[PDB]
């Protein structure tokens, strides 16, 4: 079965996997789709390893679980160009995670289970 921080990095893994309905953040990407990944991107992200990450309970805290999101994010940014769908997407999904996980909400968060 699952414990309540599981069930928190869940919520915020769903909400955020929202804004990518075409999956291109889903699955970890290959060299094949990607000429070069590897060699660039040393520590790849995606949600369906974090989501894995999530159900054997790996994450011991949110800022553990957010560095792999901005993770996932910053590869996307830094292996693609500016002017295309993958980097305007990981912008677009990093800025949501940034305020949806900020200290503040967090904080209150935590005021409300005190
Ligand atoms: C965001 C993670 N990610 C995912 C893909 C990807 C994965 C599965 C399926 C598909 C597709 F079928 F929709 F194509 C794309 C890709 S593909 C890719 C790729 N070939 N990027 C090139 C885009 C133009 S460029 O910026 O000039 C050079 C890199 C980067 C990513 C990626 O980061």
């Amino acid at each position: 079965e699952s414990t309540p921080i599981q069930q928190l990095l869940e919520h915020f893994l769903r909400q955020l996997q929202r804004k990518d309905p075409h999956g291109f953040f889903a699955f970890p990407v290959t060299d094949a789709i990607a000429p070069g990944y590897s060699m660039i991107i040393k520590h790849p992200m995606d949600f369906g390893t974090m989501k894995d990450k999530i159900v054997a309970n790996e994450y011991k805290s949110v800022t553990e679980f957010k560095a792999d999101f901005k993770l996932m994010c910053d590869n996307a940014m830094t292996y693609n160009r500016p002017d295309t769908v993958y980097y305007k997407l990981a912008k677009k999904i990093l800025h949501a995670g940034f305020k949806m996980m900020s200290k503040e909400r967090l904080l209150a968060l935590k005021r409300s289970m005190s």
